[PDB]
């Protein structure tokens, strides 16, 4: 009976195995755009993905991860609200059973169809496992998806999904360029938060882009054909794998833009 997204094991049950679920800096949150203060001391975000080396893609029974070789100084995030240098390790998405829901962060209570999380760890901690034990260990770049025009840079991911339908399947996935998933503008909101799945560690500087990317109805439909279950088990569609907004408590969301 491990955690997941259903009635019996979904977000509202997680605190029993993971008591930090009811912590002081949990994610995601609603971003109230009127209350986020513009901070002229914030820097432009620096996203340097030209040398990113993807290795594999994995269905882990909760989402799919595109994993990167983070053994060398390649794909890094810096500037913005960050001190120092954070190295890309993986990305994944959260999405809905319908276009009206699926994101984890919301914007003035608006839910997007999906949300992409590019996950990076602070190089001052040597690796991801050590980094997740620190309050400034991770920087997650969140990008909203809406349904409209197709995103050509996503199609390579969409096409491999039918090869990792069920929990525990993986496939080599080299030469994928995550620059093709970024919107034009790097305007963002930032706040201190946590992982949005167990173990729900309070180790993340969240950077949430204001500009969503558009994906087609056919692309998001293929996300929804994934399975939470493993091969030879009764089919449970991988949909609604998002955590709802959590209490903001004693936090300020900052805006990089007027
Ligand atoms: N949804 S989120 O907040 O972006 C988020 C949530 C959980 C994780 N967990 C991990 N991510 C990468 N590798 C490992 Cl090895 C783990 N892990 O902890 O298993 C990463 C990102
Ligand atoms: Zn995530």
């Amino acid at each position: 009976h491990h955690w997941g997204y259903g009635k019996h094991n979904g977000p509202e049950h997680w605190h029993k195995d993971f008591p930090i679920a009811k912590g002081e800096r949990q994610s995601p949150v609603d971003i109230d755009t009127h209350t986020a203060k513009y901070d002229p001391s914030l820097k432009p975000l620096s996203v340097s993905y030209d040398q990113a080396t993807s290795l594999r893609i994995l269905n882990n029974g909760h989402a799919f991860n595109v994993e990167f070789d983070d053994s060398q100084d390649k794909a890094v995030l810096k500037g913005g609200p960050l001190d120092g240098t954070y190295r890309l390790i993986q990305f994944h998405f959260h999405w809905g059973s319908l276009d009206g829901q699926g994101s984890e962060h919301t914007v003035d209570k608006k839910k997007y169809a999906a949300e992409l999380h590019l996950v990076h760890w602070n190089t001052k901690y040597g690796d991801f496992g050590k980094a997740v034990q620190q309050p400034d260990g991770l920087a997650v770049l969140g990008i909203f998806l809406k349904v409209g025009s197709a995103k050509p840079g996503l199609q390579k991911v969409v096409d491999v999904l039918d090869s990792i339908k069920t929990k525990g399947k993986s496939a080599d996935f080299t030469n994928f360029d995550p620059r093709g998933l970024l919107p034009e503008s790097l305007d963002y909101w930032t706040y201190p938060g946590s992982l949005t799945t167990p173990p729900l560690l309070e180790c993340v500087t969240w950077i949430v882009l204001k500009e969503p990317i558009s994906v087609s109805s056919e692309q998001v439909l293929k996300f929804r054909k994934l399975n939470f279950n493993g091969e030879g088990e009764p089919e449970e569609l991988m949909v609604d794998n998002w955590r709802p907004a959590q209490p903001l408590k004693n936090r300020q969301i900052k805006a990089s833009f007027k």
